């Protein structure tokens, strides 16, 4: 027989810190190892590289994988859905304890490798393997892992399908059914219906926005709103700063496109930006006009900003990090005047990002925005679209994959509750064919 | 013995008065009066459909003005017995009921013509050809955007094109010997509309530099941060939910504001795009979109069917049920869960249409933030969900201006005074903070008026 | 060749089952079944008055069980055709309709006696002497707090005193050969009540140490932080608003839950204290407080007047209007803005009572967090405010237990399993987090059940 | 004639930073000078004594009184309602610019004098005068200032009535009609009705809780709830910490009373506590049992806490500051483990205070509470009653004083909006007999 087990290690009580392990008989396939970036800020300057794994488990921070000492099997892989820190962030801190390769899609593999180049001299290390969407990699005789293309607030994001002798186990945390994306190709629907007909034993999926009604707005909407705010203005020569996730890439591409269309020169600031968009351009996921400038260290940035100041803000579009009000982020540094560029009345600050619903980040962004307003700035908030799927996206996902079991992951118990109600609309039953797991719990499927 | 100091004095003219009679304590029931010394211009006369439904039965028909004034409902113009002048005109911004709803009930007491843009005028006369008073009269005058009409020698009225949740909507500029008084309730700076013309920015700048004595403007979304999304966004989202689906042949009902001609036009475009026959239900839509098509503001495929009375609707809806929902797209009223509206009674099954599991109900409208309509819409959605429907909420974009749109409006008109209208005191508070950023001062250059109040501006 | 390891095995008995049939997806409509192998004990059978009013007309009278099951309304006991045992009793926690409301409609299909505490039993028989089925029968048995009743040799039922928003309310403990199953829906640890006895802590500790196999308990306010305020707080606040006023002779109406005997007792004490004659209106109050006084749970001054039918009420209310509101204190129903309740129709003026400016309306009740009742209460308060009334909101204290009260409940009973009931999945989620702090584990030692679901505990 | 002017200097746009000036012809009476304690925390360690007035005005922080250079009169007094920092906090920083005495009720005068003993070597200084409730002090021939007793979250809090040739101008920011107080005497109602009949030209009053329905709960309610939580527990020997406003005094008195009734020894920790309750006991506003201990510096506190730890928490009730999660406050220091006393599972933390509705303090209190919960603590939140008046308290205030004009103060424009609606119920009219002022604006009353 094939006894499948699903062990919840991280992120089913919280949003960050995601880690799941799928045990097929005695083989283990681990998916995702993220940091929880909120409850690290509760403590007074931690500097995550000064701490080793255990420290951070009693903060968590990183998922408590000690519970993996109680499970009956050996891990053969560490798969990663995409390159957000809530998914690949814990790798350089925990993956070394496992004698297993790290499988990911190219952009992720690259960014992982870049992050480990800060773990220490080496680590152990695991060998890092790049697998693209649409391709499949056999890990043992009968266990084979497949990558299926999807969209998310990061480029190159993927469904993972673990084929076993008794069927496929697909895990889909962090997706979005964007039918008209700015980057990448539309999600592989035909493959989802087909693989649905092949046989899915279990579905593990995010419940982030399952309570939200309807279907997720396309990234094209964010594109159009940003177009509207940048170009559709009767105060053309003001001085505009755009801030967003350094990781989003699709949007940054939209923004530099816009800069080329609105006759400004796009300058990208911050280590964050340099890493993500740099790695993106180098690996050819985005094209850049020859005029763009990218600066990471404080000297490059501040120099670029004195320059950008005295030559005229009207003829520039700084694109940067700091949308959640991170002090030390370039925007936080501009708001505090710890920079040559010092904003004046009329100046437009464009936040192409949501406010993360945590008191820490909300306080930070509050303080940031008031400092900006006292310096006369005019703020455009939340010109943004969520990269997570809504109720209807989930509904149709259930209707094409037709999974035999469903396990909500990547969220709080309330998010999970919303998802549960939706799945119950689909014919499922709690504790029977629909399962609510907590961090540290293992659910068995038989036969 | 000595010491000095010097100040220039004079010299002296125009006593302008602004009468807040309706829609300054609440939204809707809007009425403002612009008094230029001796002469008066009435702007907007709206109905408030909110605090009439709180009472057990609405009627609104065989009732005369006074009763609705103790409900309000209609603006209390009794305070106009206290003003020193005669109204020589009644202008209307656009054809929403919070703006023209009180006309067939109050405009008759005033010996003045009603000036509006063609579509508005049309809907006005259609409403008077329905209240049935027949009547003591007014001339209904059609003035299009971009044109100007002299009414009293020194008083001249200009229409300046803008966008809003209904087609053909306009800024009104009351030119006086000492400058312009601009009234801009219900507007939005949509630079990429689906219908109509882009708002006339250049004229706004010109008129700004000519001299604006006062700006009267809505504060509905002045608290909302940033700039209002284009209607194109609503178009793209609707396009996304109707076409972008992997459960294609289900049976889909779309509900929206009957007045939002642009949105319904987008929708029939979509039905034409998805091979369903667009059918429009409700007396209300036949009213609005019928008037729109007759006057040629929207183009319609001949595939369209429009039905107003219950018999036409219930039978067309038999037509669609028995023939198959798959090749049809009903667009309807009832988005606020109005009982008696076609959708609410469909939800109650008081109709041939029997909605089934999987069916998609698409609300291209927001929930009006009032406990009544929130309750009705709650009940509606639970009936629909229990009968298995799949609900797409708030596929919608606000037709009102945000903080930054107001910012640039102030920066183009550069008015000497500012008056928030069309909202609650809190909405007005947000607007006040915004204008305070713009250099204005409360009780001096920016004024918070309440219903029934007059501020005198003495300008030379 | 070698190596070792050792584990003790066995030995083996009691298969206990817990049936969640009602009130696990919503609040109210509560029904749970405790199956001890072969025998079944039904606990609570409540009505849900929420999702019945969403439909146009309530009736509830000439309807039989099934229809109300597709509304629910009443708990779906159809799933009891699938269980392997016979119910040999029906216990009721207290006399709120979310607990005993479904009895005259479902208890008849079960060949079992209905066990309750005296006041509850009384109200039950009063309700069956009203549904009018006459009927196929059950014996209505009065078991007081602190006493125990053997029903099936190994199954014995204990009543343990507690406090709650209605007088004489009880923990139920189902003793079995292998331990106790405690059901505690609707409770509160009030250590200083105005009425009743302080909850029986010592017995809870004893029974905790004896062995509790399962705890089934409400999660209504498990999300609320801290510990529930005593009823004494509600008493002191009411004392504060009624007596503590510098506008003394106005005319004051107090509205509250008819079931909240303790609160009304406080109020009549106050009327007796402020020299007004306490008059109680509504069929509902005559029901509850009448039953309370007849059975001697509350003492009443002979000044009191209690009127149930419209004629008595409208005339007593003529009495009070024409004689002067100043020397009277009407206590009434209608706090949720129920149209047809005496207060709502007073607000509509469908009554001799004509409330005037200055008059005080005192709501000793919370707003039930549902859009329907929130809308009704909105409308009520606006009618009252427009007619000049002065409104005192939420002079109230919740009758349900908070997080910390639950904490100590777990720490006294030390149950082997925990099951949240009586709430939504989110309420249950909060409770789950609380119990997880207590050492419990989801799907192992703490179970989230939905309506219609059974968890088997196999205990030796 | 007598032309009265009311100049709004601070706190009508915000809550903190209160300052009003009443000009009677050419004489000026200033009431309140507070700090805004929120928007000082937006900046990175300010240390308010390192900055002089102007610094803080461009932060504000302290009220911008530069606008007082444009008014036609000379100030003859600086009156203070009570000893909260939103009322007397700006005195040592601005009062030196004015050649005028500072009048207050004894507890305030004391605490003011204690605060100036940190302004510098001296300052100028103004002479500080103690005037009790019920007594009157003539400041010029015809202008005389009266103190009328009321309750508020601080002991000895007062209505100020400025009698002039044309009537009284009463300012009542921060009150509460507590008819059954724990401390002090019930508000002087008879005097309010009487003085109402004498003639009030203008009423300046707080709008903090005017939107809140009904009448403010008595302090007796907070007393009873605290009694219930401290005594009504079936886990008697756990270890309980009580945190509250060091300034409240009434509640601290309740708490030590309770400690005496529940057989624990009351220990009070923090500079804040020592100052406020110490000054209170010394001036005889509260009685203390002989057993109590008060410790202010880190050494006394930490020593007391090691002591209190090893001897047994069961036999102790630490009462302290830190309810808004101030890092450096004793509770914040306990939650971070920067103290000998280190909380364990079951321990009860009792917050007898509300959460101040500002993102800064909400974030701070968030972080605090999560640290406490991770250490196993069980939290009792908001066992508290607001010290501000509600709609009905305001209503009856209007009905006994019968003021000819009303000006809401001490709040945001929305609070002011709520108050406006209530006053309109009372017959008043905006811009005519009811006035909405902003910071920096002067309103004239004639005749
Ligand atoms: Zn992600
Ligand atoms: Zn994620
Ligand atoms: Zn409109
Ligand atoms: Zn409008
Ligand atoms: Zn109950
Ligand atoms: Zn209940
Ligand atoms: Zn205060
Ligand atoms: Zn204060």
């Amino acid at each position: 027989s094939t006894e499948i087990g699903i062990i919840a290690v991280g992120g089913y009580n919280e949003m960050g810190r995601n880690m799941t392990a799928i045990r097929v008989n005695e083989d283990i396939i681990i998916i995702d190892m993220g940091i929880r970036l909120d409850r690290v800020q509760i403590h007074e300057d931690v500097d995550t590289d000064r701490m080793h794994s255990l420290e951070l488990i009693e903060m968590g921070a990183i998922p408590d994988d000690t519970i993996m000492n109680e499970v009956n099997g050996n891990v053969r892989a560490i798969v990663c859905t995409h390159g957000h820190l809530d998914h690949i962030g814990a790798i350089p801190k925990l993956a070394h304890r496992y004698a297993a390769p790290i499988i990911a899609t190219p952009y992720t593999t690259a960014l992982i490798k870049h992050q480990i180049d800060s773990e220490r001299k080496f680590g152990v290390k695991n060998n890092i393997v790049a697998l693209k969407a649409g391709e499949t990699l056999e890990i043992t005789k009968d266990i084979t892992i497949e990558f299926i293309n999807t969209q998310h607030s990061i480029i190159d994001t993927v469904f993972v399908a673990i084929h076993t002798p008794s069927g496929a186990v697909v895990y889909a945390c962090d997706f979005k059914f964007d039918r008209t994306p700015t980057l990448g190709e539309v999600p592989d629907f035909d493959r989802l219906k087909e693989l649905g007909k092949e046989g899915v034993i279990a579905l593990i999926t995010e419940s982030t926005n399952a309570g939200r009604n309807g279907k997720t707005p396309s990234e094209l909407i964010a594109h159009m709103m940003l177009k509207d705010v940048l170009l559709g203005t009767e105060e053309s020569a003001v001085g505009m700063i755009v801030t967003t996730f350094a990781s989003h890439i699709a949007r940054v591409n939209s923004i530099v496109q816009f800069a080329q269309e609105m006759g400004r020169i796009p300058v990208l600031l911050g280590r964050s930006m340099e890493r993500y968009v740099g790695t993106a351009y180098q690996l050819g996921y985005i094209d850049l006009p020859e005029n763009v400038e990218i600066y990471g260290s404080r000297r490059d940035i501040d120099n670029a900003l004195k320059k950008i100041m005295e030559a005229g803000k009207d003829k520039y579009l700084p694109v940067m990090t700091g949308h959640q009000g991170e002090p030390g982020a370039v925007l936080g540094r501009i708001a505090n005047g710890e920079t040559p560029f010092k904003v004046e009345t009329g100046d437009r600050i464009i936040f192409s990002a949501n406010v993360i619903p945590n008191p820490m980040t909300q306080a930070n962004r509050y303080a940031l925005e008031t400092k900006l307003k006292m310096k006369g700035a005019r703020i455009y908030d939340n010109v943004h679209v969520s990269g997570h799927a809504y109720r209807e996206d989930h509904w149709e996902l259930l209707r094409m994959l037709k999974p035999e079991h469903v396990i909500p992951a990547h969220g709080t118990i309330q998010m999970h509750s919303e998802y549960i109600q939706m799945a119950e609309d689909a014919g499922y039953s709690l504790g029977d064919t629909l399962h609510l797991l907590r961090n540290g719990e293992e659910l068995y499927i038989e036969e």
